[PDB]
């Protein structure tokens, strides 16, 4: 509708969209415009001005005054000694009253009438019918008369300004009748519009309708199109408003707010995971095949299959943070972690408790700090869901280092002070071995052992300070490597130590 | 450490009330974890028992 309404005025869309003087310094118009629909629906003064009810004020006073005057018993027509004076003035003080009514015309007849426009600054005056009186469109009322913005053309080009009107038809003076027309008019066009505007002239905000959408208008110049700045809400802003390419503020381009990947890279690296994995399995199986020469009574095929089901339940973590982080991975975490620590260190520890006293039950020492690990993951695990979940903190975090952004499971205090159990548990087989210094055997078994245990003190020590110091400024890369080192390394030679010997 | 470094002053605190039916009373309260100490208790005096 208003879009198509555009192909209007042709001559003149640099005067309507434009504003411009393009139709007006140099365009023949030979006419003058007329809002009589070019307006809102009506506007009627209802989306007014002041200025409106200022000139409809003043309008009413001259109204009122002359409709009680010619109301006065005995009308003479007496417009032969001095009344012609009075009409005279009358028009000379309105429009001398409005700065901006340019021309203003009263006829009286119950042809001729006074008129006068602003020429510099004086009322030119004369009595001749002018600015306007419309006796014909009073007849065809036979209330004011609104009125049409103009221009300042009828036969010429549109000079400066776009003239709206005010006119009425003087009621006569027992019964009423057309007597008179007295009208002025305006220059509308300085007179700021508005086409964002709730309710305004006719408008229309057809430049960000939703799409990163607001319109931060231009409000106050004058009767001009283009007029109604828009702003990209949140996006990108290349008359384009733009979304993000993510949940990610601040698109001044439209680029990522990730990490670059480097997804060759892990394929291989989850394979070679998959490969120790398999080795675990695989070992498992070799032991319940060999079984029966001398490793079977001095290593227990149970406490072996124990370890490897250690490192089974162990090994996890790597393929865990190769995907994405949900808080639902960081326990998953924490289980596998510490379930596949105590499994495998306390039957190692316990064998040489068990040496110890061969020097001078096992189980049930075993199960006990298996025990005392679930009730742990319990009681944890439900301090953070239950009750943090939701409530006060977040767990997996989006954290920028510095253009980019990048999710991960974070931490607590917590794994702190256990990270600090496997420093002790460890130290202990430490005291343990150093002191059991020169026992014999046909292996040097013990030799291992400790060998493991010294290895996992001080590495795995290590590997927990170097996640923990600057976790907050890290890449999703580098720690993977952590992981996948350390582990590879310690549990890889912890497993080595001691099934190498037992075929050859 | 849990209270001491991260819900000290942040967002949560303990002394803390609640009401009967329309009366105010504060209190010391719990979580999860008195829970779990009561349940190791329970289980330590068992091997004693």
């Amino acid at each position: 509708a208003q879009k198509l309404a555009e192909e209007v005025p042709m001559d003149v869309a640099s005067y309507l969209y434009t504003g411009d003087s393009h139709q007006l310094k140099r365009a023949n118009c030979s006419g003058r415009y007329e809002l009589a629909g070019l307006p809102g629906k009506w506007p009627a003064l209802a989306s007014a001005h002041p200025s409106l009810h200022r000139a409809l004020d003043t309008l009413t006073h001259a109204t009122n005054f002359l409709n009680v005057m010619l109301q006065s018993n005995k009308s003479r027509e007496q417009n032969l000694q001095d009344d012609l004076d009075w009409y005279q003035a009358l028009v000379w003080s309105l429009l001398e009253g409005e700065p901006s009514i340019s021309r203003a015309a009263i006829t009286f007849s119950t042809q001729v009438f006074l008129q006068a426009t602003r020429e510099e600054s004086r009322i030119l005056l004369q009595d001749l019918s002018s600015s306007a009186p419309h006796l014909a469109n009073a007849t065809l009322e036979t209330h004011f008369k609104w009125s049409p913005p103009y221009l300042e053309c009828e036969n010429g080009s549109y000079k400066p300004g776009w003239l709206v009107t005010l006119s009425s038809a003087i009621y006569g003076l027992l019964v009423p009748e057309f007597r008179g027309v007295m009208k002025v008019d305006i220059n509308l066009q300085k007179v700021d519009i508005d086409q964002c505007s709730s309710d305004g002239w006719f408008s229309g905000t057809h430049k960000c309708h939703l799409n990163n959408s607001e319109c931060m208008p231009i409000k106050g110049l004058g009767f001009v199109l283009g007029a109604y700045e828009c702003i990209c809400k949140a996006g990108f802003y290349h008359y384009v408003c733009l979304p993000c390419r993510e949940g990610c503020p601040f698109c001044a381009d439209d680029s990522p707010c990730f990490v670059q990947e480097d997804k060759y890279l892990r394929l291989a690296i989850i394979s070679f995971q998959a490969l120790c994995m398999l080795l675990d399995f695989v070992s498992m199986l070799v032991v319940y095949h060999f079984r029966k020469a001398k490793s079977i009574r001095a290593s227990g095929l149970i406490l072996l299959e124990t370890i490897l089901f250690g490192s089974l339940l162990l090994y996890f973590p790597v393929v865990i943070l190769y995907f994405e982080p949900s808080t639902f991975r960081c326990i998953l975490l924490r289980w596998a972690r510490l379930l596949g620590f105590a499994t495998v260190y306390g039957t190692v520890t316990l064998k040489l408790h068990r040496v110890l006293k061969v020097f001078l039950r096992v189980m049930r020492m075993l199960a006990v700090i298996l025990l005392v690990v679930f009730w742990f993951l319990i009681g944890w695990t439900s301090s953070v869901c239950q009750n943090l979940e939701k409530q006060i903190s977040l767990i997996g975090q989006g954290k920028t280092s510095d253009h980019l952004i990048f999710n991960m499971c974070l931490i607590d205090r917590w794994d702190y002070m256990t990270a600090v159990a496997e420093f002790l548990f460890l130290l202990w087989g430490v005291y343990l071995c150093y002191a059991v210094r020169t026992v014999p055997s046909a292996f040097h078994e013990p030799r291992y052992m400790a060998v493991a245990v010294h290895n996992e003190l001080i590495i795995s020590a290590i590997f927990h300070t170097i996640r923990f110091v600057l976790a907050s400024r890290l890449q999703s890369d580098w720690m993977l490597m952590l992981y996948f080192a350390h582990t590879h390394l310690t549990v890889t030679v912890t497993i080595g130590l001691l099934l190498i010997p037992k075929f050859s």
